[PDB]
């Protein structure tokens, strides 16, 4: 069997879990903060769900979150983010972002899906409530493999009985059910909508299933006030009806760069 926990274990002598702080809540189990013998968030669990994960241990990249190892109700042990979840992150009116900034998190969010997309990972729910930002404030694509959740049930709706994140999904995924690097890329393109409006929830006067008769009828997210023409641009090729004609999120990353690039910091 496929038990590459293996390798990955962390023994019962190098893990301090402080369950009386919970920093973290999903739909499997809590996030607790960690003493790696470092820092650590702690994820419990509540077969197929590891072995189906535990690819992500093979993964590096510095926008995509990391496994540090599965403690034995397993604990997945994740590097510590000290800025929580993106989407968050920019619905604190405490801070403002700028353009550049906001612009700059889905940029790095790119960078993290082409390592994955050359890895021939396909990500699934690729949302901003699924990236995390650290204490530099770097953005690291989260919420799969073993730390893979739902972490807003808001958002996740049934239907097979899974539940599926259906206002990010593509209009194929809809229909069949079924999930592609390319349809990452439509979920990337709802992302970029979610940073451009600093977190509103998208398509807010459209009822969860009614989604699919909707971009069925030629409709589309609406330009955000604050987004610049060029990247409404990218979020709609995003978008296109055939996954083929779907940017890569090689050449997202260098578009992205070059809007990017444009912005007063
Ligand atoms: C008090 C809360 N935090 C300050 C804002 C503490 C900072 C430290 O906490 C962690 O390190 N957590 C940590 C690390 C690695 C992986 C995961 C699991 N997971 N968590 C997600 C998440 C986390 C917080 C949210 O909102 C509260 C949220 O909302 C939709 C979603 C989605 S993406 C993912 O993979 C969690």
């Amino acid at each position: 069997l496929v038990q590459a926990v293996q390798h990955v274990v962390i023994g019962p002598s190098s893990l301090i879990v402080h369950f009386n702080e919970v920093i973290g809540r999903g739909h499997f189990g809590c996030v607790y903060h960690g003493t790696l013998l470092i820092h650590c968030a702690v994820k419990s669990l509540n077969s197929q769900f590891l072995t189906e994960g535990i690819i992500m241990k093979d993964f590096s990249h510095p926008n995509v979150l990391s496994l540090l190892g599965i403690c034995l109700s397993p604990l997945v042990v994740l590097p510590y983010m000290k800025h929580g979840d993106l989407r968050n992150f920019i619905r604190n009116e405490t801070h403002n972002p700028t353009v550049k900034d906001l612009i700059g998190f889905g940029l790095q969010v790119a960078k993290g899906m082409k390592y994955l997309a050359s890895k021939k990972f396909v990500h699934r729910d690729l949302a901003a409530r699924n990236c995390m930002l650290d204490e530099k404030f770097t953005v690291k694509v989260a919420d799969f493999g073993l730390a893979r959740d739902m972490y807003d049930k808001e958002y996740y709706s049934v239907h097979t009985g899974a539940k599926l994140p259906v206002k990010w999904m593509a209009l194929e995924s809809l229909q069949t059910q079924k999930f592609t690097t390319k349809s990452d890329v439509w979920s990337f393109g709802v992302l970029l909508w979610e940073l451009m409006t600093r977190g509103a929830p998208p398509y807010p006067d459209v009822n969860t299933f009614d989604i699919t008769v909707y971009l069925l009828q030629g409709r589309r997210l609406l330009q955000p006030e604050y987004c610049p023409d060029p990247l409404y641009e990218v979020m709609l090729k995003c978008w296109h009806p055939k996954a083929e004609m779907r940017p890569s999120f090689s050449e997202l990353v260098s578009r992205i760069s070059a809007i990017f690039s444009t912005f007063i910091g």
